[PDB]
């Protein structure tokens, strides 16, 4: 492959001040904070992530740092730098609105069709960039999408992300805790992960957003999910979903991974829908909903139903 000439920035403990704890969970912890770089009249809102010092807990964080310092896209979380204290700290940008799962739940009655369809375009842009950089996320879910502003989301959690060689097209995992309700059938039965198994996970992510934060296959144990998907059974059509949006989800869940749409196609599809959002999502209250010419397929010609902007047409 090409040389990865990315720069790993190492930060002084003194340069940044913690403020509050954000989470507890599996991972490590995660704190809110401020980063005042040395001799710069700049104060950067940051999120400091750590793990308890174990040689395995320091190795896993540095592999994540490797991935995060390589990526650079408006819809992908970037690493600001690392701090080399007893316990290694990952310093990333603060996403003041938290994760997208918690946000759809907390704001269930204020989210309109324009917002949902735009997060779908943004998640597909971030995932396409990862496909370009030959990275397989392996953990795409709504909890792993952070909110910078309600109008701007970014993909996070690279703690499972795998890079592929130019003469490599699959990642064969050996073992480890895996979220089964988001996994592709080939991933559950053969431990194979491709960008196309990420497209499956994208389908469940869109489903979580469309159901305003519902749990996929609720009340159904993990051991049973592999069978359900073998029969032909998929997740239900959400109430707000027209058959157009649902057909896209259903395609992300084909048994043949090559039949599923590509992330560049998912961008085009959700972009067209975002130009007339009320034709694709039926939400009670849409016209009067807020979260604190130029944006419709009208403009000046014929049937501009298939009009895509160049920024959405990636190849
Ligand atoms: C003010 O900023 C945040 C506030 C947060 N609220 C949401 C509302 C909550 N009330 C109303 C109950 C309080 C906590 C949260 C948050 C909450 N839950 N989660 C999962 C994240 C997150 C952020 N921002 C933020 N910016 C950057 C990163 Cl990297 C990050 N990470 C993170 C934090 C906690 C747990 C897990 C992670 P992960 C493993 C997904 O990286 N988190």
């Amino acid at each position: 492959e090409a040389p990865n000439q990315a720069l790993l920035r190492i930060l002084k403990e003194t340069e940044f001040k913690k403020i509050k704890v954000l989470g507890s969970g599996a991972f490590g912890t995660v704190y809110k904070g401020l980063w005042i770089p040395e001799g710069e009249k700049v104060k950067i809102p940051v999120a400091i992530k750590e793990l308890a010092t174990s040689p395995k807990a320091n190795k896993e964080i540095l592999d994540e740092a490797y991935v995060m310092a390589s990526v650079d896209n408006p819809h992908v979380c970037r690493l600001l730098g690392i701090c080399l204290t007893s316990t290694v700290q990952l310093i990333t940008q603060l996403m003041p609105f938290g994760c997208l799962l918690d946000y759809v739940r907390e704001h269930k009655d204020n989210i309109g069709s324009q917002y949902l369809l735009n997060w779908c375009v943004q998640i597909a842009k971030g995932m396409n960039y990862l496909e370009d950089r030959r990275l397989v996320h392996r953990d795409l879910a709504a909890r792993n999408v952070l909110v910078k502003t309600p109008q701007h989301v970014k993909i996070t959690d690279f703690g499972l992300a795998k890079l592929l060689g130019a003469e490599e097209k699959e990642y064969h995992a050996e073992g480890g805790k895996v979220p089964i309700k988001w996994m592709a059938l080939e991933s559950i039965l053969h431990r194979i992960y491709t960008h196309q198994s990420d497209v499956w996970s994208y389908g469940v992510t869109v489903w979580e957003l469309m159901t305003f934060g519902s749990k996929p296959y609720d009340g159904i144990p993990a051991s049973e999910i592999s069978s359900i998907l073998e029969k032909g059974e998929r997740l239900p059509q959400p109430p707000i979903c027209t058959i157009d949006v649902y057909m896209i989800m259903v395609k992300c869940w084909m048994i043949d991974a090559d039949s599923r749409p590509k992330f560049r196609e998912l961008i085009i599809e959700f972009s067209k829908m975002a130009r007339d959002p009320q034709r694709y999502l039926v939400i009670q209250g849409d016209e009067r909903m807020h979260l604190p010419n130029f944006y419709r397929a009208l403009m000046d010609e014929e049937d501009m139903d298939d009009v895509v902007d160049a920024d959405e047409y990636l190849i």
